[PDB]
């Protein structure tokens, strides 16, 4: 059925944008040394049911915190993130240090996700409990959007540590700890029953579980 | 309608990179004009524009959508060119990037076809003169595409204003692209149903006021 060497099968992983970002790097080692007419396609989150999208093959394995998804689903854990907070280097609180009410009163970016059940939901409520309303400028449905925008302008942005830190290497932001007790995040990847045994789904979930994600 | 003191949520339906590049540019508008305002950023979906500006689902759609046409009117606000890039640290990059040794190279391509994104002509283009193996990842969003290319060895054919942003901030260099690739115009697009419509308004004067560099 499948053949790492010969195969052309085009893979499809759905993820957040950052999940893809995160993922499909650490895919191309093994798929030059040994899979280099394979194709890995990162597919964003939608708001249909994704078990159905994992059911009918239209999505091989999804990758982040999806909480909704149980039945028929069979899963396997790969790493915890935790939340950070980010402003740019240039913003008038980072001369200055912030506690929980100063935080308040700062301008937001929120990062939405309720729609596609994704686990940041989690997050984004307990934001939009903590926020005054009038503190949220933008909303996005994209982490990476997100990031750029916070180095652009003076926003406060509350994201996982990984992404964080991807962009405090170039300097524009600084990270800060979230000034509340945010959950601890389990990232997943996901694939249905119906292709347990798939020889192709099972190779790939080989090598993502073999990713060093440290 | 007063910016002053309104508290509307507008929604822009845009490209990640859309997003990314509009936001940025009305911060201060409503920092020192309408401070409560809050701007959405929505990501173009699998259905038809035109049925979520009329909806009001919308309030304008900013890129090029050529597609859009019933119903709905345009303000041309800039125009567009192609670029590739690849990190500093690639082999190619030595090397010059004509079109036989841009087909041994592998690639990244942002598809944009669901969503009647006028990016489906580049995407287009491109597979037609590559080699089918030397296609490597597939993604819908031009940022995570990005930072893919900044990772790893793949050839990334974008926006030049999305590469001159990431050839600033790093490793990516940019080459032109030894294929024939349409211009692009980007414009704002909403329904004639809100042409009138205060809020509305008030948004596309704003943007049309934006200086793109």
């Amino acid at each position: 059925r499948f053949d790492p060497g010969t195969s052309n099968r085009n893979f499809r992983i759905a993820a957040s944008d950052f999940g893809q970002a995160l993922m499909l790097p650490r895919l191309y080692a093994t798929l030059e040394e040994t899979a280099p007419q394979v194709r890995v396609t990162g597919v964003n989150l939608r708001h249909g049911p994704l078990v159905e999208e994992l059911e009918s093959g239209s999505i091989d394995i999804a990758f982040g915190g999806f909480p909704t998804l149980s039945a028929g689903i069979k899963t396997q854990t790969l790493f915890r993130e935790e939340y950070v907070c980010v402003m740019r280097q240039s913003h008038p609180a980072l001369t200055h240090g912030l506690d929980l009410e100063a935080f308040r009163q700062c301008r937001h970016i929120i990062v939405t996700a309720h729609e596609f059940n994704h686990v940041h939901e989690q997050v984004e409520a307990r934001l939009l409990e903590l926020l005054p309303p009038e503190s949220i400028r933008f909303t996005t449905e994209n982490f990476l959007v997100s990031a750029v925008i916070a180095e652009e302008t003076d926003v406060i942005l509350t994201i996982p540590s990984r992404l964080a830190r991807w962009f405090a290497n170039r300097g524009g932001l600084t990270i800060f700890p979230v000034p509340i007790e945010l959950p601890s995040i389990e990232v997943k990847q996901y694939w249905h029953e119906r292709y347990d045994k798939d020889p192709g789904n099972i190779w790939l979930r080989r090598v993502i579980a073999k990713i060093g994600f440290q």
